């Protein structure tokens, strides 16, 4: 099972639901540019090691491509291509003037020192400089990359560019000291919370006082639970990590659970709470369930047991298509993954706008703009869901691919 083949299959199953020409589909099934480079760095012991780096630009009909950089030992070209393809639809569904992009280096950064990490970031920029830029390709943080590496990459790009333009805007997720944007740390969770609120409004539910269960307690899951409790007024009854789950009918305080996890490395054995595991955690009687962890967690094995009225897929592809079916005929509103967690890329777009313009916004302005963007995206996807009587993930694919196809036709790339 190849990641890129899965992405192409999903695109074809989507195209089954819309009027798109075969030449446009063939165009969309292939990345428009793939760059594979050697990334040589000098190790701390004095030797030179060469790493493999990627930069895939799937499509740029709608504007400059956008996508993060992953530093993973299991990184492959096919994974980067699939993620760039998904980034295209992610920026299209939330209506950004972006295409799809993705980069990566096959490296285990946990065994690299800080100096070696900086050398790796600078060497990656020196290798891929010719295909990136503020108006060509804007990288961002991803798995095992963080704002510190983003700042190193921006500095190297500015050094090569000789400060002839907005070098701050070449890469997003930067520290606030150098062109960073406010509200970027809790972007994904804020977008997920906005989508959950709109979904509840669509379903006729006032979320104040009902239960939410969150799986995965990284930055996405923890902030999802926290913002749910404050903004949506819901009760957080269950959380879990890479070890096990903790459940409390009376409600868990996300700050205390985060303190527990930091102190002991796991959320397990939290005071006044029943210790459980992920598999039985997935089926608590809650109004909202937010899987925010590893992929492929809801499957036909346990899809029928799911009892959440709203499922918000913060993670990337937590739900299999079959589970999508059973969840649909069960009567449950699923927020598609690349619509639910599109808040991060939206706030990255806001950061890029601030960098390009040279004028920086406040927390309130970023928050309000993100609210409007995410509300509009959710409502367009839901209206397509109603009108075409398709699954809501298929509606998200219809919206995104329709936008990209229109942009491609407008440029004259495809004549039909
Ligand atoms: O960026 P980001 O913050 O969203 O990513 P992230 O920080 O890597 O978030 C990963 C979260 O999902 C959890 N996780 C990873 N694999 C899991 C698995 N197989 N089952 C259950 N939870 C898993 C992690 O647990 P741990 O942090 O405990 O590893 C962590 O809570
Ligand atoms: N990668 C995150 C969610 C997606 C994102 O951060 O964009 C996770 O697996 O929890």
């Amino acid at each position: 099972i190849d990641p890129f083949e899965m992405a192409v299959k999903q695109l074809e199953r989507a195209a089954q639901y819309m009027d798109i020409s075969e030449e446009a589909l063939e165009w969309l099934k292939k990345p428009m540019r793939i760059v594979e480079v050697s990334v040589p760095i000098e190790m701390d012991d004095g030797s030179v090691k060469v790493f493999t780096g990627f930069r895939v630009q799937h499509n740029w009909a709608r504007g400059p491509t956008k996508g993060g950089i992953r530093w993973h030992p299991a990184e492959t070209l096919s994974t980067v291509k699939a993620l760039a393809t998904w980034m295209t639809w992610k920026v299209a569904v939330v209506d950004l003037p972006y295409g799809g992009g993705k980069g990566g280096i096959i490296v285990n950064p946990k065994e690299l020192s800080e100096r070696e990490q900086e050398r790796l970031a600078r060497a990656y920029i020196r290798a891929v400089y010719d295909v990136i830029g503020p108006w060509t390709d804007i990288p961002a943080p991803d798995v095992y990359t963080n704002p510190k590496i983003m700042g190193w990459m921006m500095d190297e790009y500015e050094t090569i560019m000789r400060r002839k333009g907005p070098a701050f805007g070449v890469i997003t997720g930067k520290p606030l000291s150098i062109g960073g944007s406010l509200g970027r740390g809790t972007a994904t969770a804020q977008g997920a919370i906005f989508t959950i609120r709109e979904a509840a409004k669509a379903l006729g539910i006032d979320l104040k006082g009902k239960k939410i269960a969150v799986q995965g307690y990284g930055n996405a899951g923890y902030y999802t639970a926290k913002l749910a409790k404050e903004q949506l007024g819901m009760t957080v009854v269950a959380v879990s990590d890479s070890r096990g789950g903790i459940y409390n009918p009376d409600g868990l305080d996300p700050d205390e659970v985060l303190k527990w996890k930091r102190e002991h490395g796991s959320v397990k054995d939290f005071p006044g709470a029943t210790n459980i595991t992920n598999e039985e955690l997935l089926e608590l009687e809650v109004d909202v369930l937010a899987p925010a962890a590893i992929e492929e967690v809801i499957t036909e094995k346990n899809a029928d047991n799911i009892k959440a009225k709203i499922v918000a897929e913060v993670a990337n592809g937590p739900v299999t298509p079959e589970a999508d079916d059973i969840l649909r005929e069960k009567g449950i509103l699923q927020i598609p993954d690349f619509l639910c967690n599109a808040g991060g890329v939206t706030v990255s777009y806001f950061e890029w706008v601030q960098n390009i313009n040279g004028y920086y916004w406040t927390e309130e302005e970023v928050r309000e703009k993100l609210d409007k963007k995410m509300t509009k995206a959710f409502w367009e996807v839901y209206n397509t869901h109603k009108d075409k009587n398709i699954h809501m993930r298929d509606a998200a694919y219809v919206v995104a691919v329709s936008r990209v196809y229109q942009a491609m036709k407008d440029r004259g790339w495809v004549k039909k």
